[PDB]
């Protein structure tokens, strides 16, 4: 089985890359990269460095596209700078890697990637669904051909993060996560209807500092960063969620998760664009095309995120 | 065990008094007469006369209130007028009932009723909830006394109705819906996303003809009125939805709905105002106030339904 994630390197983001190379059931094919969290080519600065640092130079950084679906340009919002930082890694210094990204598009590797692996492809997508919205636009086939997608966005039975209605990921292009749900390829939406039950403070943050590594005192400070960034933004939690990396875990095992079989959409036209809901018209089509998380078994998540991003650690 | 109905009556709420009459688990002890369907009185006066057909004239009809929580007037909507008609029972001529409203008001008689019967009272609403509001304002102490709530109205993981993001009974008094998600009490929401999936045809009014009864012939010619209504206001489901009725099958009968346990809010300020949603404050805590069903046995309730209101026709 085989992996690809789409990200918009980002604090989160990293702790994906973390769980997916400290996880022995997937080979880590590529990073595609995205915008969000910080600009587009930001993402594969950090992506290429990361991998690096963590031992794992062999993951190959491609370029995904800078821009929405539906809009011109992009600039990194300041709220998302204050989180994520300036550099979208907490601030921490890091060498940037010699490697560089690959010569063809995220776009045409993953329509590749799904010709080459077939069902043992698994895209995993935590940063804005643009990138494999132009995928299944170029090339629809990767519906049925896709082992599964489980991307980390949206929100189902609850409250969105950038307004009452939308989840950031999906606020940044909804044009594009509404394509990927109609598709009908197989997507598991883990949502903040489940990542919003997620937590670590400092108390998991000061372990992987015990290990004494270029990797664990890298992981510590940045996670921290985004810690003290959340202390302001959402002091209600204490500590920060663990959003993007959930996603890679139910990848790996989707028994971490209770889903909902459900055939969705994304609110493009009203005053709900970009919320994440059911379609009423699929609603009595038996066959549900994807399934949205809104159960969770947290400790056992908190702990195989702990045991395969410690154990990673050790290793650089 | 003891049930109260609050109808806006109504088509489908006379549906719910017949599938609650013919229903021997449950003494209907009373309904409550509430707005939207139709104006409130109108909704007294058909409640009485119907129960009068259907061979149960001691079923008292209580008067609650007219308007909204937080409006001056009501007037019905020339939607609902399309739909349920003008006297809000198709067009079907019925004698009146010389039966009267009883003389305290429908908020004191719930709050009464509590106190009497206390876990072995049943309350369904599929009007508004306006007049629950008032009464666990009046009285708080309701919450843990009553023995369950099961409403009609809302959509959790779907389309609204009236709106995208709002359900008619919801979208008359959101404010009130709010008050009783949020009051702790043992709801259940019976929302579109479960009332959609029901659904009958002429085949089955029909068979309601073939019983040659006054109460036969008149529930098929009032189904009748509402199914060509559904044919201009949503051909895409052919019949109509069996939305009130529902609230009672599963009052009487739980294991008819596969619920979701969550703690829920009605949005009250933003531009999702009257949507059921979530409350992210009341995610991370394990004690779920009240239940949204999300799954239900259509065929079993179709017979369920057919069986005991046929049952009923037949005594007529
Ligand atoms: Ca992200
Ligand atoms: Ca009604």
């Amino acid at each position: 089985k085989k992996l690809i994630l789409d990200l918009d390197t980002g604090v989160d983001d990293t702790l994906a890359i973390s769980y997916a190379l400290g996880s022995p059931e997937m080979e880590l094919i590529g990073i595609t990269g995205t915008y969000g969290n910080v600009l587009m080519e930001q993402g594969v600065r950090n992506a290429l460095a990361i991998t690096d640092l963590l031992g794992h130079p062999e993951v190959k950084v491609y370029k995904g596209l800078s821009h929405a679906s539906t809009k011109d340009s992009f600039e990194v919002l300041p709220i998302s700078a204050f989180i994520h930082g300036d550099n979208g890694i907490g601030d921490v210094e890091i060498p940037d890697s010699p490697r560089k990204a690959e010569d063809e598009s995220a776009v045409d590797f993953i329509i590749d990637s799904v010709k080459k692996y077939g069902k043992d492809l698994v895209y995993v997508p935590t940063g804005p669904m643009t990138n494999i919205a132009a995928a299944l636009k170029k090339a629809p086939e990767i519906k049925d051909e896709i082992g599964k997608i489980v991307l980390m966005g949206g929100a189902l039975t609850i409250h969105g993060n950038v307004n009452a209605w939308t989840e950031a990921n999906i606020s940044q292009d909804p044009d594009a996560a509404d394509i990927l749900f109609r598709s009908g390829a197989p997507v598991t939406m883990i949502g903040l209807d489940v990542t919003l039950q997620t937590l670590l403070t400092y108390k998991e943050t000061k372990q992987w500092r015990d290990l004494n590594t270029k990797a664990g005192k890298f992981l510590a400070d940045m996670t921290d960063f985004y810690i003290k960034a959340y202390e302001t933004t959402a002091p209600h939690l204490g500590g920060c969620g663990l959003h993007d990396p959930l996603a890679v875990a139910v990848a790996v095992d989707p028994t971490l998760v209770t889903t909902l079989p459900i055939n969705m959409q994304v609110d493009v036209e009203g005053p709900t664009r970009g919320r994440t809901i059911g379609d009423v018209t699929r609603l009595n089509d038996p066959v549900k095309t994807m399934q949205v998380a809104v159960g969770v078994d947290v400790p056992r998540f908190l702990n195989e995120f702990m045991t395969r991003i410690s154990g990673l650690a050790k290793i650089a």
